[PDB]
């Protein structure tokens, strides 16, 4: 499933759309023995997409409005797959036992990478929307000896005016797969 | 699990890309009581990953090269709720009961929509490369008391040459769903 409109938001906090979730949750190729860590604070939505797929995910938050919307969204899904975390995920991961990250929003994407790569996390979905970081990211990546298949989503969403259907965009996102 | 590359490819036969699948696959919302016909000469792909997710699915494709590749990715996936309809959807759709829709090319795309909206298909999907068809759908099915979320998807993929990575931009798709 997916959908948009039957998760709970909160100003002041950042929801990934479903178009973009639908890409991100097929890169990362969960099954039902992966333990999942989901970095960067946001509303939920790729938490349970990610939750119904797999054993458990450590949703990593380090804001206080997203755990909270985030812990809703996981009652509203009854999702009892699912750890939320406080905290910079820099912090916390060392300490846990998983295969696969998605990374998102998140603070020190070089610290967190290198942690993971030393970790032996050898699947690895990030998001941006930053210049800087899929630079970062993907050349992180391939030195670290991971495949990396990168593309750059554009979405821009029909909406009627006089005339007739524009098409609204807001910021392409560049989704960043490094198997290994 | 949206399937990475593993299709098997004959030039001539063009293959959704991946990302394109992920959020068609999205926007038709399957359950595993939904039977789809999925009208498009395609390499399988979609057909693939609308089988994987619903009841049954009956691919109409009138192009023999599509068909056959289909028939090997359905074979390569074990796929065996799907059945393939070799004739032109205009032709055929007309005799089919199913309750939801997912349109790929197709020349006569107003009688396509016609023939849906008699038969009281509350649930389609269409994507298209085609500027007057992506005018024709949307406007079409509003008229008809659908209500139409479209929207236009531009992908490109990193590319890495000795200076770094470029991205080789795709063709952008708009996909179209309508539900009543």
């Amino acid at each position: 499933m997916i959908p948009d409109e039957e998760f709970i938001r909160r100003e002041g906090v950042p929801i990934t759309k479903e178009e973009i979730r639908a890409v991100s949750i097929g890169k990362l190729n969960l099954n039902k023995d992966d333990v999942v860590v989901d970095v960067g604070c946001g509303s939920g939505g790729m938490t349970v997409e990610i939750a119904k797929r797999c054993k458990f995910v450590y949703a990593i938050d380090y804001l206080d409005g997203a755990i909270e919307v985030t812990k809703q969204n996981l009652a509203k899904f009854n999702i009892k797959n699912c750890q939320i975390i406080k905290g910079r995920a820099e912090d916390v991961l060392d300490k846990l036992e998983f295969n696969k990250a998605f990374i998102g929003g998140t603070k020190n994407i070089e610290k967190i990478i290198e942690i993971l790569d030393k970790k032996k996390i050898n699947h690895i979905v990030a998001n941006t929307i930053v210049l800087e970081n899929a630079a970062k990211i993907i050349n992180e990546f391939e030195s670290r000896g991971y495949n990396v298949d990168a593309v750059n989503v554009f979405i821009s969403y029909a909406k009627k005016i006089p005339s007739g259907h524009m098409f609204l965009a807001k910021n392409p996102i560049t989704i960043i797969k490094a198997v290994r």
